[PDB]
């Protein structure tokens, strides 16, 4: 009865049969599900169930009474069959089926319904019998995202089946049979079914908006009550409404989604029933006032990730992690609990800090370092202060003089090179001579024979003559002898007068052999640099523990460091950290580790890969109960604890080297649980690993290294050809490869050792110190506390545990592109009251999945959130727990538009049992309410209104009640495009590369899409839809610059097998790439700058628009009108697709027709990073500059905008012939003309003319631009990060589209135009008129009367559109 406004969207794509979703969707990843149900369907089970109703109802009966899905399973399936999360996946077989099989199978098709394709030969017959054809295209026999396999086999076979008909079932059970023999390995593909219609998809995951466009007005139902003027009470009182209805889940729904109209009816509370005033002691803990903030299980999502599709993506990845937990007996409560504790959590925030070396002498006996300083003895610094004070009380860029030991240089040398020499003898030196802060030391380094005596020699002379004697013989050398190489004649002039009183013990003199000189020293000094890897072609500096490379300007770096460390000990001290009686240089030693390893301290940080460990003794239990165990101690304890497995090649010294290296760990280490895995030209073999178990008992006993050697050797056996199947499928499981020797301590892998030199015992040790510092203490800690200590039975038992929690703070999204916050789980809420905000729904008790809500009822993001968060909660094994969080800060209206959420938690069904259509449905909508329709889609969704003959843009039911009868509005939008985005990089020197074009491209049609790289973290995008797609880089300069070896598409990575170029998308979450491209031998060159196409392909003249209304779009058919009459050329226009009517995009082909033009649709999706504009007025701005390079396809030249208000008298050509003289875009400036209007000209004001020095104040109605050059001098990235730097503040850019290019000038030229180009009433007088070329109607006279009266023509052009639009209305075919 009530007046009612509907809602739908429907796909780009018609609907997959339901019997093929139903399938897809059951089994998610799971192949034995999936090909447990085509069996099912090809026994013709599935035929009897004639209805969707039936047959998803049949669906659940066999899951259940199979064993496939448990309650929380069966739950999570109705959901995402809800969803229609399966329908993209199923639409990618029928495009690639459409778009690559199709034109490679050449010849005639009659009765190839269903047809197996074996080694590039079509076989149409189960029988097998005859071949149509070698198939021709590329191979089809790739394995790619949407593919299944079955089974083991040589022979490889796919079947392109029309499951739908029963001409299928027979096919099937050919193929099943022979892969459950093993002959050949089986998958299917889909074709598009002739049995069914193609009628569109109606989709559903999305949100509609009522936004109300005057917001003015402030001091069913017919009108919102504006009230006086007490904002601040809203969603306190808001918050309380709730609390009191007692079916509150129901209250902030049925409240949040109709706010707008609740607000004068909550000046009524009566008292605000604040009792809850009382958790702000909530508010003063952790969060700020009306904030929303979500939780699952810990994580903190972001925004974008807060939709349905994102959310059951989630559940999907969390219950696979949460359920390997609890076959611990861990419940669902515990198993989260231990996951988020504090002592977790610290950790990571513990080793996201960057790491130091302990550059000590202390484990050498102090002989390696030879220090050219002391800063507390050195009589240089004796005028300076010895006190903290001296450092804290400091400002600038200034080294602070004190006599303390705080900052330290160790810089590895090597004697016999002159260059190396010289850093000592002039480097090191000045700053000593300079009275710098920093003590300087160096240790030679020793790879030659002559190396090894000049470091002793050098050695001997500091230890008994003194320094200046040592500095004094390297200085001479490098003058006077200029090599590395001893030399007397320059040796024995320094001994002759530096030999004077040579203190403390005795020189001795030449020859240098020195039993402890030569061996101690040396020895300890090379054991010094391959502790800490500070050798080789590149040696490496250490300041302050912290590695530097010795390269480039190393000084530079170190200088940043020291001050870096200084900032870092005042911070300290200010709050009282620091004391007198301190050895200030161990403040940064305090983490330091003793041992530097490159694969345990990898340079890349990212670079970490753990495995599941119970899944490694579950899935190859056959392997792991006969590999050589050394289990750990019966009498050690549990924070000895520890499990380690070594894989290596016993066939190989480096595999066999490491071995007796983890032996000898084990020996010294008792608590550690030790594994033999023999990996293996021989193949396997279960035989060494039997040679080795037999001597189980007697392991670690050897010696000597020979023992381990001769134990391999002896015995006779029998091979276990079981174990050797485990074996092979153990590191297939594991991503590795054979003859490779890695190594996993507690799940994490190292490897693989090319050299068992790299890992030695004392690296096992380190490797040890420091993973149990991280994964292992904070989980024994932490699992004692929540009292789970009881769970723990031994070594391997407690790996399970800590190798979970690893693999549950590694993120999803890489850090630094949506949000720059850590992959951290809180437990800092549950320190808050809960009694008078917080509401729980669902069994914590059965609950895998928990959900913390912190909304703000009078935000406008919380009525998304409740809605979503409503229908998760209605899924068993899920609960949730919502926290009301207003603010008192209201100095604007908080909500103001109605809400909608398309979505159910399980499918809904017709009376005909056909699947119910979803839609948002807005009942008593106020009559006299000016509203705007608006779509609150998920991130990779593009959106546009198809069915609809009201103005979305212009709601009034009154006004459709007068012109229509009706008070029920009806629309229905399409989901045109899905996106594919992605965020590149160069390689090795990782930096986005801007103004690189991509081209994407299918089997069909070589040119489907292209983009160009943007500047800000290497985005781009495209517009598609599912199907198999390629990316190849443009030919011309990018493919001359660059070679793009992968599309990121398994993640940041590099994940080893994404050595890809391929892109498919299957989900409603679209695709999202990690691409990298690396430079072409040596280049550092530019894209950018330099070393009748457009016309042919599009017309003469391209020109572009975009209109916001009924009016509007009116005005732009007179626009198109009056340049055509003008022109005897040919014309293309271009449009901003979405923000045009259906009325509109329904009428142009016959506007293309009788005016003789062409005509594109274009769009582009606002990039998550760039800068939102909650008022659409200021969004359509921002589309006619910030995308002007991206918006147009690469093969435009140039491009025109004219205003849809705008009419035109000139052949437009002109304005293309009009020389730019190399700037990008051209404009027309603001008249003079007009005498007496000067009051409202405020360009010639402060702001204005300060900033524009002499330059002119330019008109956005119209405006050319040379998108060649456009692209080429990427103004594009300037004019976006301009406008996201300036539009922090609000009041920055009044009207942008003007304001941004007159900001720009200065930066990027604008050419100025003839003022023949432009004329309006308002600033122009009427003489000029005579010569104006085109009339803007800039802005109390309305704009219908200014153009009659203005321009005696625009009622000509008006009647003509008017005829013919009657014309279409009354042509009936
Ligand atoms: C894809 O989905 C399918 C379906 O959910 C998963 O495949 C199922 O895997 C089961 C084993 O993991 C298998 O059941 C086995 O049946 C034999 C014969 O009775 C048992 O010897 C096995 O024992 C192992 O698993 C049990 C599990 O507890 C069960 O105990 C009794 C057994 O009678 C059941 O009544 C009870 O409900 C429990 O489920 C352990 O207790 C044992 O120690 C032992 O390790 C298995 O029970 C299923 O037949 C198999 N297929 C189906 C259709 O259910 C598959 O794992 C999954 N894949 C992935 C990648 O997730
Ligand atoms: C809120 O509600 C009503 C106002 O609507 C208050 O009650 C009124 O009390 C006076 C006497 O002080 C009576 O003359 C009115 O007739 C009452 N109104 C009604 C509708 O009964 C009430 O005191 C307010 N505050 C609280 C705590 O409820
Ligand atoms: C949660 O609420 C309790 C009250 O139920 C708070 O307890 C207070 O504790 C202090 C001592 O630490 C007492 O002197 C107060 O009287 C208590 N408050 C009340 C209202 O009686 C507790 O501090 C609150 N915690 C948080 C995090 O808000
Ligand atoms: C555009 O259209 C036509 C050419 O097809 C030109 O029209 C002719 O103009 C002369 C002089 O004004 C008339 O006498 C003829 O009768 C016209 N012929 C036709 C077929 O229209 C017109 O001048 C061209 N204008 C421009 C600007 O190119
Ligand atoms: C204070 O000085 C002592 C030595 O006297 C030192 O061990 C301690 O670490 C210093 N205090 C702090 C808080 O670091
Ligand atoms: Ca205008």
């Amino acid at each position: 009865a009530s007046p009612s406004i509907n809602v739908a969207l429907k796909a780009a794509f018609p609907s997959p049969p339901y019997l093929v979703e139903l399938l897809e969707t059951a089994a998610s990843d799971n192949t034995t599900i999936y090909y447990s149900l085509l069996d099912r369907i090809a026994k013709g089970h599935f035929a009897e169930a004639t209805t969707d109703k039936a047959l998803y109802e049949k669906f659940l009966e066999v899951l259940r009474d199979d064993g496939h899905m448990d309650p929380e399973a069966l739950s999570a399936f109705k959901l995402a069959l809800s969803l229609r999360t399966a329908t993209p996946r199923v639409e990618a077989h029928y495009q690639y089926y459409t778009a690559t099989v199709e034109p490679s199978l050449s010849g005639t098709q009659e009765g190839c319904d269903q047809w197996f394709l074996i080694d590039g030969e079509q076989y149409c017959s189960p029988t097998l019998d005859t071949s149509h054809g070698k198939v021709k295209g590329e191979d089809q026999l790739r394995t790619l995202p949407f593919d299944r396999k079955f089974g083991v086999g040589s022979r490889d076979v796919i079947l392109y089946a029309d499951i739908t008909s029963k001409s299928f079932a027979p096919f099937h059970e050919v193929a099943m049979d022979l892969a459950k023999k093993g002959k050949a390995s089986y998958r299917v593909r889909y074709r598009r079914s002739p049995s069914h219609s193609r009628e569109s998809l109606s989709v559903n995951g999305y949100g509609v908006e009522l936004v109300l466009k005057r917001t003015d007005y402030i001091v069913i139902a017919d009108i919102k009550p504006l009230e006086k003027s007490e904002l601040a009470a809203l969603g306190m009182k808001a918050a309380s409404f709730v609390m009191q209805s007692e079916k509150p889940f129901e209250a902030l729904l049925k409240l949040t989604q109709d706010f707008p109209k609740y607000s004068n009816s909550l000046g009524s509370q009566n008292v605000s029933a604040e009792f809850e005033a009382e958790h702000r002691g909530n508010r003063e803990v952790f969060l700020p006032e009306g904030s929303n903030v979500l939780w699952l299980n810990g994580l903190h999502l972001i925004d974008r990730q807060i939709q349905p599709f994102g959310l059951v993506d989630l559940l999907t990845r969390e219950r696979k992690l949460i359920k390997s937990v609890l076959d611990l007996g861990l419940t669902g409560q515990q198993a989260v609990d231990l996951l988020g504790h504090a002592e977790v959590a610290h950790a990571k925030s513990g080793d996201d800090e960057p790491r130091r070396f302990d550059w000590r002498d202390d484990i050498e006996e102090g002989q390696v370092i030879i220090w050219l300083n002391n800063l507390e003895k050195d009589k240089r610094y004796k005028s300076f202060s010895p006190s903290i004070w001296v450092l804290i009380h400091h400002f600038g860029h200034g080294l602070p003089q004190i006599r303390r030991d705080v900052f330290n240089l160790v810089v590895p040398v090597d004697l016999t090179k002159a260059d190396d020499v010289k850093i000592v003898v002039e480097g090191l030196l000045s700053f000593v001579k300079r009275l710098i802060p920093v003590r300087f030391g160096f240790v030679p380094l020793t790879p030659t024979g002559q190396a090894i005596d000049q470091a002793k020699v050098v050695y001997y002379l500091l230890e008994n003559y003194g320094l200046a004697a040592a500095t004094a013989y390297l200085e001479k050398s490098y003058e006077e002898q200029s090599t590395g190489q001893p030399n007397e004649r320059i040796f024995n002039e320094v001994i002759k007068d530096k030999s004077l009183r040579p203190d403390g013990v005795e020189l001795s003199f030449k020859d240098i052999f020195i039993s402890e000189k030569h061996e101690k020293q040396i020895h300890l000094s090379k054991h010094w640099v391959e502790r800490l890897r500070a050798g080789g072609d590149v040696p490496t500096v250490f300041f302050d523990g912290f590695p530097i490379p010795r390269e480039d300007n190393w000084l530079r770096v170190m200088n940043h460091r020291l001050m870096q460390d200084l900032q870092a000990l005042q911070q300290a001290g200010y709050f009282g950290m620091l004391n007198e009686s301190m050895w200030l240089p161990g403040f940064f030693l305090e983490k330091a580790l003793s041992r530097r390893n490159t694969l345990i301290f990898p340079e890349d940080k990212n670079e970490l890969t753990v495995l599941n460990v119970n899944k490694i003794y579950i899935e190859n239990h056959d392997l792991m109960s006969k590999v050589p165990v050394i289990e750990a101690s019966k009498e050690s304890t549990r924070d000895d604890w520890a499990a380690l497995t070594v894989v290596a090649d016993l066939d190989d010294i480096e595999g066999q080297e490491l071995v007796y290296y983890a032996l000898r760990f084990r020996k010294s280490n008792d608590g550690v649980r030790l594994d033999i895995v023999h990996n293996p030209t021989s193949r396997s073999p279960s035989v060494l690993a039997q040679r080795l178990k037999s001597r189980e008992d007697k392991l670690l006993d050897f010696t000597r290294f020979l023992d381990l050697e001769t134990a391999l050797e002896t015995g006779e056996f029998e091979p276990d050809v079981a174990y050797d199947a485990s074996l092979a499928n153990f590191l297939a499981s594991s991503n590795m490869k054979a003859g490779d020797n890695f190594v996993i301590l507690n799940g994490r892998v190292l490897g693989p050792i090319t050299s068992a030199d790299d890992f030695k015992k004392e690296d096992f040790e380190v490797f040890l110190q420091a993973e149990r510092r991280t994964r292992i203490l904070p989980v024994y800690k932490a699992l004692e506390d929540l009292g789970l200590d009881d769970k723990v039975s031994g070594p391997l038992s407690a790996a399970k545990l800590t190798s979970v929690t690893a693999l549950s703070t590694i993120s999803d999204l890489p850090q630094g592109i949506f949000d720059n916050a850590p992959t951290v789980r809180t437990t800092l809420f549950k320190q808050w009251n809960s009694t008078y905000t917080s509401f729980e729904v669902g069994d914590a008790s059965t609950a895998t999945i928990f959900f913390v809500a912190v909304i703000n009822p009078a935000s406008e993001i919380g009525q998304r959130w409740v809605a979503v968060l409503k229908v998760l909660s209605e899924l068993e094994g899920v609960h949730l727990r919502v926290f009301l969080n207003p603010t008192v800060m209201i100095e604007e209206l908080p909500v103001k538009r109605f809400y909608r959420y398309v979505l159910s938690s399980s499918p809904s069904f017709d009376e005909s049992g056909k699947v119910k259509a979803l839609s948002a449905r807005f009942t008593g909508v106020p009559r006299e309410t000016l509203l705007v329709v608006g779509m609150d889609v998920p991130p990779a969704w593009l959106v546009t209104s198809k069915v609809a003959v009201d103005d979305l843009d212009n709601l009034r039911i009154k006004d459709i009640k007068a012109k229509r009868g009706t008070e029920h509005v009806e629309a229905i939008y399409e989901l045109e495009h899905i996106l594919i985005e992605g965020h590149s990089r160069e390689i090795p020197g990782a930096h986005a590369p801007r103004g690189v074009q991509l081209v994407l491209e299918t089997e069909n049609n070589p040119h489907f899409a292209d983009t160009i790289i943007m500047a800000n973290l290497g985005y781009f995008q495209f517009k598609a839809n599912p199907g198999v797609y390629n990316i190849r880089l443009k030919e011309g300069r990018s493919s001359e610059i660059f070679t793009l070896e992968s599309v990121g598409a398994k993640g940041w990575g590099p994940i080893p097998g994404d050595d890809n170029t391929e892109v498919v998308l299957m989900d409603f979450q679209g695709t999202t790439l990690y691409p990298r491209l690396r430079r072409k031998p040596g280049m550092e060159e530019e894209d950018v700058l330099e070393p009748s196409v457009s016309k042919t392909e599009h017309a003469e003249i391209n020109i572009f628009s975009v209109a916001s209304g009924h009016l509007y779009e009116r005005m732009l058919n007179i626009m198109m009108a009056s340049v055509m009459h003008h022109t005897n050329h040919t014309v293309k226009f271009w449009f901003i697709e979405q923000f045009l009517s259906p009325s509109f995009k329904d009428f142009i082909p016959h506007m293309a027709a009788e005016y003789g033009f062409k005509y594109e649709m274009v769009t582009y999706k606002w990039p998550h990073w760039l800068r939102q504009q909650k008022e659409k007025q200021r969004e359509i701005w921002g589309y006619k500059i910030l995308f002007l390079d991206v918006l147009f396809p690469l093969s435009l030249d140039k491009v025109i905008f004219v205003d849809a208000d705008q009419i035109v008298r000139t052949d437009m050509y002109d304005l293309v012939e009009h020389p730019l003289d190399g700037a990008p875009y051209g404009f027309a400036p603001m008249c003079d003309s007009r005498v007496e209007m000067e009051g409202y000209r405020f360009w010639k004001t402060g702001y204005w003319a300060n900033y524009l020095k002499g330059k002119p104040y330019h008109i956005s109605a119209l405006y050319v631009v040379d998108l060649q050059r456009f692209r080429e001098l990427a103004a594009g990235d300037r004019l976006r990060q301009q406008y996201h730097a300036l539009s922090a503040d609000p009041n920055s850019l009044a009207n942008l589209d003007q304001d941004l290019p007159n900001h720009m000038q200065f930066t990027i030229p604008i050419a100025t135009l003839p003022q023949e180009w432009l004329w309006c009433e308002t600033w122009c007088s009427d003489e000029t008129l005579k010569d104006a070329r085109t009339i803007d109607l800039c802005n109390k006279e309305p704009k219908l009367d200014r153009a009659r009266r203005q321009v005696p023509e625009w009622t000509k052009y008006d009647e003509e559109i008017a005829e013919l639009a009657r014309r279409v209305r009354e042509e009936k075919p």
